[PDB]
């Protein structure tokens, strides 16, 4: 009847979906046009290229997912990020964001933002307070993004929607890390979701793709003005379709990536050549406590220094026969990456240390495969490489 | 050897394109992943998500045919647009715009720009002295489309490229309807040309996409800033494909769409019930001479006036059996429109007629059917409605 | 290393797959290719259409999974089929195949078969001393499918095949309804496993496809001989990429299929309104003790009938709300039919009763939703049917 | 209003498609299914996989560009042929078949319909006394090609039709080298077309598949029984659709196709390197006159024979730049082939000899390419291998 009703993972299987009213097809069927046609000149002029069947049925999807009025796809989460603040903000106006957020974010946030007029201080998000001190009148966005990288700490999304709603602001909230099925933003008081579906919501490594989720008025919004008059970052109806297909498994996915990543995270945190282990479901995390209110399950990522620094964490990344060397993370297969060998080398060590990348960090995207293998994989590297 | 020694529509079929090393497949392999895995920690240091193998043979083969460096594939036309133009310009920045202008570049350009602070004057491109002297100290581009909606007037490139230099102000020239078969604006002088691939360099009608042709030193901040930092709008690797795919077939494509639209155009003229056409084949177009020049081929669009105004238009495009009813353009089937009863039905009547859409005006995107069958069909659909 | 040498779910995720060696792509292409070029004359005699790199993946993927040589997929389950058995018997040879097998099988062993001189004689395959008194001098195979529709009865693999082969014959099984996470045949005695990709390989209810496994020696004559030479079916480069992508969940969706259908077992168990329930995973089925040596999990398909027959049953399945009416199984969505309404509502009621199929019997394939609602479902549709 | 009266330009752009009713999307939806869903027991039971509304629609395209009655699409030309003579033939039947047949054609009928009990003979069909004198009480059908490989040489099908059913026989015709556009073997008499789409129909080297077009009640049977019962060769829906996408341009890609290679033939029939150019087009051809009533255009196929037998051959195809190296025919890319030195490079000389393949023999699949690119190319090829 009403899919709003039902548990969560009949939600993830049926929502925004029916069978074909037509043809009685099950499969959402891949809508791949340019071209809508009328039957009249009297039903062009009641229909007045921004929408489609396909895409329409993802964006309903993750709107129930995240408990949010409506969804709106894009060609990519920076373009889902992009398309939303650049529809909120105007010359003039300010954002107050998390410094611990996604990398391309911080380009859009500290380069081009500025640029255009539209001021952003950046704060340190697990300290509340620095949220509230940062606060303008012009303030319109507070941007943060919980767990974040590198070292997976974490933000309190309902305190900090109080506090950005107390001053007049919009809370946003990059909930790719998580997924709808570990985290809901917007049931604990944020405004606007947002994620890069290339991760987990799609899941299969072979999409790139955003989604935004929020009150019908602002998502109207976001599509007759973010997407069509400024960012054009329309989701193709394949990938709108894909995402569909990858969703469908987005429990039992995040289940095991999440048994996977507990399992390996205690072998790490008892490992003697391992110096910390950076995991919200361990207790040691400094935050264990908020992440159990706020979240539902810790998650599929763990970060982790190796002993040794710099030539060590290069040696056990180039000592794993399972993991893959990859920068992406939320696929089905186990990812690894050392970002002060790979990403990070020509950042100045002292300026990677500020970032909260020691020499010995680790990130680790747990996949699907058995967490035997993958743990044996890890300790044949880690013994190796120390 | 080298693509772009040979003839067009041999570049059209090879250009950028070659059978894969690795398997001799010849179609371009469809790469439709987000995650690139690094062999060793040292090369994934050597390649520091932007780029695709199946996207860069499209924006290669693109390059080659408009005869410029680089090409970048986007999401949208729009995209193509925007990326471009914010790539370009920050707050305080000038564009000089032509006013015949595809709608959604309107919005972004008389509403989006003002509001990150960058200032658009708009003129009468086809008056080259109405752009001169709009140019400021703080212009960075001159923006143009040819031919223009609604009327299909013209602008003189290579004359308006030698403005724009003289000010030090790039051209930008959307190439959309033309396509780079019929005509090359980089060759005249422009400094960048975008398309919507939605039209006629796909041709199918089933992709929205767009592309940006033009210096590597420009293509390279438009994919590492404008993309990644600004609006996200990547294509995604099937679009791509598919794109490719279509253009394969362009030359012959754009061969019969603009012989078939001469014969309509030539009938359309003909007959009394039909007060204007324009059409840049036919003599009496006031820019023909230029057209000429600057076009190998006039076109495969057509707009024409239809005797009895407002009913009249609605009546025709009431009374058509082969012509389809749609927005769109540049697709293998012939599309039809009337403005002022479909897509401006709400626009005041004297609005308008200040945009060059009189109450009569039938758009017309002529597709790949017999001529004689697309020629009966207006006959049939113009004696009733008159 | 070798993926033959890790646990079965890193299997699932790895085996036939490697990171792209020219792009780095994790992502399997889509070689989406009809064509294959030669670099010379010379590499065209040596590698003298039949293959493709995308389906070789999948090929070699589940000849991993079966613990089979070689793998060969197909355009249909019914094709993977036809293409083994028409490849291994010619004119005067015989079958001997049990009685309980899919629909589209019998129309294939009963009248197509014997028109081409190929005798086949049908046993209850339940009782292993039919198969043997069956076979004669001319028997070639002997084709088994376990659990079997409608009551999902099993036939005993490993003392059929070395019944098969003490007469010289091969065992062909039908390995659909299990998937090979849950019933390896090949590790039993078969000699060759089909399957339709179409259910649980798949899994994701929008491919049609088969695959069959077995040694070297066989599948090349299967796919040189067999698809070259009599049926063509060849399965399509994206099919092969989508079930490749499907069945990366398998090992986590057969879980939650089987662990939802145990819960549903009991519930029909426990429930007055239903007469029988047909579930290995139940101890009251007849061959408990078999399945529990056979089978690893007790599968994701529940026969059961209701109290009231004909009338009863089409009821019920009239007041399903969430449970899809649908005569496939495997997919993501939990399907139910109804066979003496739907399927065979114009079969005579007493033939349809040698058949299994009881007025009152209803099949069901549990899918992924949460099975406290497709347990209130069915609740729902029993209570008002009874 | 209907797609049969208009012209066939029209035809191959409109026939079997329309707006999808339910959106209004024009281009046909992928119904990328293998799950349809019942509303009721009712519908169910009146509806009571192996069709599709995207394939359906190819289908009745095909079937208007034939003038036959329905269409059925497969997996493969193979399949179309061998699902078809399955389904027309059991043991004890005949067929009478050309000798100048495509080679994998020729194994099914030689080898595996003799297993099956059905008897064939070869003739020269070139020669209709040939076929005559052949038939036999049991001929079910007699099977022809033409154009015909390696020489090109042609089959009158009216001719042969009115002897095929003066004695009670099908004409099956493989209209793969012509496509519709150039041959339209049913008005001729035939009563059932095979094709391989691989080759033009789809056009675009990228889809592997077949289809069938003949009389309402012979397809239902190919269908109902071929496919579902024999061959299980279906062809997936996106398949259809890129098939369904291609033939779109059919008319002026065989238009090109065709004035290219009489472009071509020319040059090669006036070098004095070349001792001999089959091509329908050219007046010398054995056959002009007869192909020039039954054929609508030449075609785009060209086989010659270069000075210097089997080393020059080899040579002549390792010189070419453009012309690419592969065994396919009809796509948009030029390719060519020295079946003496890549395909029957083991085959016996004067076993080859028989088989029309002479050791100097080239074949050649025109393209899309600018013909004089294409002549330069076989020019400097020709000159240094000669
Ligand atoms: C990967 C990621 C993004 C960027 O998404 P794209 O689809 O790659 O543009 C943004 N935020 C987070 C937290 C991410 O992990
Ligand atoms: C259609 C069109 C556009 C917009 O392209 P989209 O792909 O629809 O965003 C821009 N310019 C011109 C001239 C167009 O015809
Ligand atoms: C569905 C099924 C088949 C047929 O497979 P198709 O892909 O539909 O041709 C064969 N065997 C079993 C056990 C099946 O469930
Ligand atoms: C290529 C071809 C075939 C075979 O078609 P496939 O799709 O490759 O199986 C059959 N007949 C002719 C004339 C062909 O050219």
């Amino acid at each position: 009847s009403d899919c709003r009703t039902y548990g969560f993972n009949t939600q993830i299987v049926h929502a925004g979906q029916q069978p074909d009213p037509s043809t009685g097809a099950l499969s959402t069927p891949i809508f791949q046009t340019s071209t809508f046609v009328f039957d009249s000149a009297e039903q062009g002029a009641a229909r007045f290229r921004l929408g489609n069947p396909t895409t329409d049925a993802l964006e309903k999807k993750l709107a129930v997912l995240e408990r949010g009025e409506a969804g709106l796809a894009t060609a990519s989460g920076i373009s889902a990020i992009t398309t939303t603040l650049l529809t909120l903000c105007q010359q003039g106006d300010h954002i107050v964001s998390a410094s611990a957020i996604y990398g391309c974010t911080h380009a859009f946030l500290s380069h081009s933002m500025p640029k255009f007029g539209i001021n952003v201080s950046f704060v340190d998000a697990a300290k509340p307070e620095e949220i509230r001190a940062a606060m303008r009148p012009e303030t319109k966005v507070v941007y943060i993004e919980t767990p974040a990288n590198p070292t997976l700490s974490l933000v309190d999304i309902e305190t900090v929607a109080g506090i950005a709603h107390q001053q007049g602001a919009l809370l946003v909230v990059d909930n790719t890390f998580m997924s709808p099925y570990c985290q809901q933003p917007l049931q604990l008081g944020a405004d606007i979701v947002v994620h890069s579906v290339t991760k987990y919501i799609n899941g299969h490594g072979d999409v790139i793709g955003g989604i935004i989720v929020g009150k019908q008025e602002f998502i109207d919004q976001a599509r007759f003005v973010g997407l069509k008059d400024i960012t054009g970052g329309c989701m193709s109806p394949f990938n709108a379709w894909l995402t569909l297909r990858g969703v469908k498994t987005l429990g039992i996915r995040m289940e095991r990536h999440c048994e996977n990543a507990l399992k390996i995270a205690r072998f790490l945190e008892g490992h003697p050549s391992i110096t910390r282990v950076y995991y919200p479901g361990l207790s040691s995390h400094p935050q264990y406590e908020l992440g159990q209110r706020q979240m539902s399950l810790p998650g599929g990522i763990i970060s982790f220094e190796i002993a040794g620094g710099l030539e060590a964490g290069r040696r056990m990344i180039n000592s794993v026969e399972l993991c893959l060397l990859a920068v992406s993370l939320g696929d089905t297969e186990t990812l690894i990456q050392h970002p002060a060998s790979m990403t990070h080398s020509p950042v100045a060590p002292e300026e990677r240390l500020k970032a909260g990348i020691t020499d010995g960090l680790i990130r680790l995207s747990v996949g699907l495969e058995d967490p035997e293998d993958i743990i044996n994989d890890l300790e044949h590297a880690i013994r190796k490489a120390t």
